[PDB]
């Protein structure tokens, strides 16, 4: 069949989200992950743990480590743009 587990080293056929760190954060355990200003964080629903509360499970782009972080330290990725994908536009939407 196909040689490739569910996950992958790179996001090609996955719907992983991308967020940019807006402020640093000093963790205290593994459960959480270190945050760095100017880095990205890949969030996945299959890796969500204690997020619904306020945190968010993702993976760093610089280091490559994953863990829980405060949603109040990151932001949506508005740097990457699609090629044809429209999504939605009109009422102050973009």
């Amino acid at each position: 069949g196909s040689s490739g587990s569910s996950g992958s080293r790179d996001i090609r056929f996955a719907n992983h989200e991308t967020l940019q760190v807006i402020y640093p954060y000093t963790p205290q355990n593994d459960d959480e992950l270190e945050l760095v200003p100017g880095d990205f964080i890949f969030m996945s629903p299959m890796e969500q743990t204690s997020t619904s509360e306020g945190w968010i499970y993702g993976t760093s782009l610089t280091t490559g480590c994953s863990g829980l972080l405060p949603e109040n330290y990151i932001t949506k990725a508005d740097e990457c743009s699609t090629w044809i994908f429209h999504g939605s536009s009109g009422p102050s939407s973009g």
